[PDB]
């Protein structure tokens, strides 16, 4: 933050020398001097650098024309305006939010008009800066404490090793002296929630709309336990989303209570769809209940809003509806709700309390909004008993936290403040919709075959575009109206191979070979199917890798119609086995992964896998209690029938539970068994196209072993 | 790693000019140049200056003066020697551990030695970095990928911000672009224990002497109930130091197990002891069985080793005799008991494996050496289920890791390794003695009252000093011999006040005091009591601290002899409430602290305090029970007793446990509320000297509160 | 190969600036820095000058007036395209052979452009470079085989000699360097016809449209002998 714009040459001394002292004043104080052209330069540079901390100008050239629209831009920067003997104040500077320091032009004024916009940017720092980070970026600068520990204080002892001077030079001192204590007693506790930490967390639940926050530096999957633990008694019943998270089945391992799962909707595809209507009502509850060993009245429910594929739920409703005292929304995936209102009633915080109920939002800041890794916030809507939570919170927290996590956190929420934060998800959405509508447009006059996206045939506007039973894009039959909603910013593409029955066609592209593709362009797919690819338009992503995919997608089709051999096209998978690889073509290569989904049937044995439930002989907990006396031993895959699990199951595709710890597959289950099966076997033709399932053991010679009960 | 040295002016062009024009290709490759005067300031420039990475050298004029020199303190310093016609090999060399390259003196031979010595320095990089580090930094400076998340890549997002851009800046790029997920395949998994994450885990290992080592990114106080949870079945009986950490009182709260303590010892100063024999013998824990409802007998023991003062076991006597299956020493202290002799017999991990038992150390290698905050390791000896251990991990772990936090973690290793790693704990040993000298020196030397050290009255040994039943000094009665040593790093330095018996001066000055005169010299205090003071001289700790402590000490005695006002020595304090302090001379306010502790009584009321346990009605899971039902209310402090408590009580001093969650204070046992209700009395009188009492809750008007069961 | 062209004075600075400080991080990797006055100018400097290797445009100013232009003459070459906010994707893009890295005006932004140029060009030079001749050339440059003959080892033998030295310096150093044997076992062999050997001999025969193709070193005067001796028996007319 040191570049100073003045906009103007003027042709008189008595302006410009004074100008000419003021620049010199100024590079005396390490300021760099940049020219803008004109206001449209000024404002693009104002627009493109927020380093741009300071701007001169003649008042009467400017006022009138520059006051409203940098107000726009940046209500805080610093202006510097020149006055004329003449110049008067208009009405329009009365109600205008303007921070205006009225100077004259006069030689040996320049030391305190130098010493005043030095104080005057420290003053703008000081109002835009949370406080936390202000007292320790102030700390990590200035302080000198001595006859304290850390030992290597500000990493002094790294300096003393050849490979640690390496590691320090690597990292910075910045990250190594950040590094602190609670000897630091002016910035108080984390642990205690006192002084600055305070302070940190109100600014939070402030800017989120939240009773209490509290900063989690272990991630979601830490927060999603304390609030689990403090929630769910022993020998209660729990309603949870079979679409639950790994760290919710880590959560039964750790906790006696007893699960009931909320049953998701499939398509032929295999993508999930939300929880029907139905499930919440008291009718199929209270069936449930009678169908449960030894359950009660639900205490405690856990919904997955948004679902993973951009299904949002109309959060009024369930409040409103579900009869349970405590419900959790593991809204992890929708952290933004709050900056648009296309999310109103759609959002956990969205609204007032609800009596007699508590309601959380557990999200994970990083990779849904900017933050480091392990940053996560719970968010509550109702009362806790504070002490007894705290005890909760302490209890998984260590006794060393790590304070830049805490400060990341923080500066995390500095990032969404202010008319800034609220001008850049608008880009990210007119972005968005942006590509989405150029990908239509592609396939619209492309000739013959081209990526398609799993949305409604038209969309000319700006909403969560809700699933209609009058369309059939979406593949679900008789879905529910004002119900389930598409988040703009989750973008599915599809490839060719499936009709839009979810039959087979002849011809087909797996979406597997177009992610090798974008590999060979460093290009990550976060989530893939048989025919599908998922990417996360964040607020990082700007015009530039949108138009790279785009065209890169383009480039993809072009090089495929060629035939080129993979030898060429694919010189890295080409490597990972020569022989296998020497004289196959592109257009084979798709042609024989797709031959295998076909003689396989996937898309079959896949639909009716996951439409018969594993039994539930007894609780991953009671279970898990067998294995605390090392009462497991290793079956082949092949011989779990009849057997108790002991691991979750958890294969990819879909990549959905499959078995739960305590679960038996039986014959009336045996199709779970056939898609597993059938997965290890697809799996083995192809190097680079291996098996993928969490909760199996693939051996040297490539038999699998699970953990079953003795 | 920029510096070359170059020794000499030789006087004959044939010389100077080659090395001439191999300065400039050096220059041209960035390279700084340096030139040490002769062989002990190449010596001292080497010793000091660990960026020094290349020396070049006649070979006739020093290899036979240098290279057993060099070896000695870099194995993989780089040499340039430059030979002479006549130049032979004499037999020094051939076993010799050396790294030369040699070249001729000729114009036009610099562009190949300076792409050897880059290419050189590259090797001896790629020899002594260890591989994962190695890799991740390759990644980080060299890598591409595209179609990515994290969204905002590099800190990208951050930069869009006006804050953000300050945020970006204060921590820098290496902090922000480290922040990376698994979509970097090449790395594998931590969760996993795949790949070079595999290779980090074995190096680790290997440089500690365990079976097996984990790393844990949230602290060994996660260390601790990772291993706690897969050790400890419900309703199983654990053996547990009731001078334990919060962490392992936490994980009683989440594990429904039954407490059995071992029983410490104590003294007058309320310094504690260690375990005696009898604790281990089987005659003692037969009988505690018999003592405890429910009991059975125990399957899991936790040991402190060393105690915080510095006591260590024999590690050989109890892994001999006690009668445990399960044994985790919980060795948070001593994490560098594997790089001195002296500690053979006395750590964990030293000699073999106890058949048919397994052991553990748990390390906070954080502040025990150089490493991150929350970096811990598990260290295991003997045999787990590796699938049921790693399921333990990860219930505990969050699915976004912070990869920096890793690699912290396997560097601070790297620092320890090799030949400097052994020198520098031999220069730590030997600083650390040298102080303790100079303490017992300036006490003989000096007139009347002076700082002593809580030690033998000699200590002109190199050796944990044991503590002797023939030697008063330590305090204890009839002390078991061969049983407990001092750890020489372990300073306690004592304040006037107390006789040898521990019986109450008429003069005293209370440690808080000089405390309060550190802090004004920015020194931290690790722990204070009474009359004693903590200091950790770790690797970081050089010359100048332990000088300016010292000197500091004695400006302490300088201006308390001059019998300065508060308001001049003590501003800070003053400043805090300037009409208390306003005409209180320093004297006066050692003079009054201690005649409210000698009114008081203090150290009689902390004997008897400590003296009778609290009776325990329900154990503090069964007591977690209920508070889960929100049955708990908050009561005075004064009305405790006949009460069962919810939370520990954590009272400083002394700062160990006085009672537990699910404890009831009865008449038998009421000096325990005595002593609590004299440190909130005693705390009340002097701003800046507050009571401080963890697990109690002071009201705005100075009222305190506990939590106890309806 | 280490001509840039840049094409414009916009005057402003929040344009100028950036490429100001893009200029600095491009000298610091020793590129020299080339201005055409037009579009005429630049296909020209292009034309004859081989070494021409990247073009720096504003997108809005040239991109429907260069990107078929350019294609034409050069389907590999570098554009670097700076951004407008309000810069759209036409048509024309969809089925052109573009090689496109899009780039924004800002400060600080110059190191990961540069690096990216840099590995933009090796990448650009790997597609066209032919596969023997890229790693022949990645050993010449890199590679340090000791306990190895030949014994004169780059022409170092030449080098101890009065004449010697200057029919050294009169050939220079990679004539002498690229004096190999089959000790460089990663090439393969040419009389086995083995790895990148082979490779060689597959481009040859693909664009000539040969079954097969032999390279021989001692002119078409051994050619003809090879297939001469091979195709006519003792006693045959």
């Amino acid at each position: 933050m040191n570049i100073i714009a003045i906009m103007g040459p003027h042709g008189v001394f008595y302006k410009d020398e004074p100008i000419k002292e003021l620049e010199s004043a100024l590079v005396a104080q390490g300021f760099q001097i940049i020219w803008p052209q004109n206001s449209v330069d000024l404002l693009k540079f104002i627009e493109h650098n927020p380093r741009i901390c300071g701007v001169i100008f003649d008042w009467d050239e400017y006022s009138l024309d520059l006051c409203s629209d940098i107000n726009q831009l940046n209500e805080y920067l610093p202006l510097y305006a020149f006055i004329n003997t003449h110049s008067t104040m208009d009405v329009s500077v009365q109600d205008m939010r303007m921070a205006l320091w009225f100077f004259e032009y006069a030689l040996g004024q320049a030391e305190d008009i130098a010493i005043r916009m030095r104080q005057y940017t420290d003053e703008y720092l000081d109002n835009i800066t949370p406080p936390f980070t202000k007292a320790l970026f102030t700390y990590v600068k200035e302080r000198k404490y001595t006859f304290c520990t850390p030992g290597h204080m500000g990493g002094t002892a790294y300096q003393k090793s050849p490979v640690g001077c390496l590691f320090y030079d690597f990292f910075g001192g910045n990250t190594l002296k950040a590094d602190v204590s609670i000897s630091v007693t002016e910035l108080g506790s984390l642990l205690d929630h006192t002084g600055p930490h305070l302070e940190a967390e109100e600014y939070i639940a402030r800017t989120f709309g939240a009773e209490q926050s509290y900063i989690v530096t272990n991630g979601t999957s830490t927060s999603n336990k304390i609030v689990g633990m403090y929630a769910a008694p022993s020998g209660s019943t729990l309603l949870i989303d079979r679409n639950c998270h790994k760290s919710l089945a880590h959560l039964l391992m750790m906790n006696d209570v007893v699960p009931v799962w909320l049953k998701p909707t499939r398509n032929a595809l295999g993508i999930l769809g939300g929880i029907p209507r139905r499930e919440f009502t008291r009718d199929s509850i209270e069936e449930k209940v009678a169908a449960t060993t030894q359950a009660q009245w639900p205490v405690h429910a856990v919904i997955t809003n948004s679902t993973y594929d951009g299904l949002l739920y109309n959060t009024d409703w369930i409040k409103q509806t579900l009869d349970v005292p405590s419900i959790h929304f593991d809204s992890a995936w929708v952290p933004y709700t709050h900056f648009h209102p296309i999310y109103q009633g759609k959002s956990g915080m969205s609204g007032e309390r609800v009596a007699g109920k508590v309601i959380f939002e557990t999200q994970s800041t990083h990779k849904m909004l900017a933050a480091l890794s392990q940053a996560s916030l719970i968010h509550i809507k109702g009362e806790y008993d504070e002490e007894a939570f705290n005890e909760a919170f302490m209890m998984h927290t260590t006794t060393s936290p790590s304070y830049p996590i805490v400060a990341s956190v923080e500066t995390a929420a500095a990032m969404l403040r202010g008319n800034p934060g609220k001008r850049l998800i608008n880009r990210s959405v007119e972005r968005a919709l942006h590509f989405r509508k150029e990908v239509q447009r592609l396939r619209e006059e492309s000739d013959g075959w081209f990526f398609d996206i799993w949305q409604p045939p038209q969309v000319d506007e700006a909403e969560c575009w809700p699933v209609a039973p009058g369309e059939q894009w979406h593949g679900f039959n008789d879905a529910d109206a004002d119900h389930m909603f598409l988040d703009p910013v989750k973008v599915t593409i599809l490839t060719p191979g499936m009709d839009e029955q979810g039959n087979m066609s002849e011809e087909g592209i797996p979406a597997a070979l177009v992610a090798k593709f974008l590999d060979e362009r460093g290009i990550v797919v976060e989530k893939t199917g048989p025919y599908n690819l998922l990417f996360l338009f964040s607020i990082g992503i700007d015009k530039t890798k949108a138009m790279g995919l785009l065209r890169g997608l383009t480039e993809f089709k072009r090089s495929y119609d060629l035939n080129l051999r993979i030898k060429n096209m694919l010189p890295d998978l080409y490597a990972e086995d020569p022989d296998f690889y020497r004289n196959m073509r592109i257009q084979d290569l798709a042609q024989g992964i797709h031959k295998l989904i076909r003689k396989h049937d996937l898309p079959g044995l896949m639909l009716r896998a996951f439409d018969t439930l594993p039994e539930m002989i007894m609780t991953p907990h009671q279970a898990w209690q067998r294995q605390i006396k090392g009462e497991v031993e290793t079956i082949a895959l092949e011989q779990l029938v009849g057997r108790v699990s002991a691991n979750m199951i958890l294969p990819y595709p879909p990549g959905v539970p499959l078995l739960m710890p305590g679960e038996m597959l039986t014959k009336e289950s045996r199709t779970v068994l056939d898609f597993l099966l059938m997965l290890c076997s697809v799996g083995q033709h192809y190097p680079g196209f291996e098996t993928d399932i969490h909760g199996a053991k693939q051996d040297e010679d490539g038999v699998y072993r699970v953990r079953v009960l003795k």
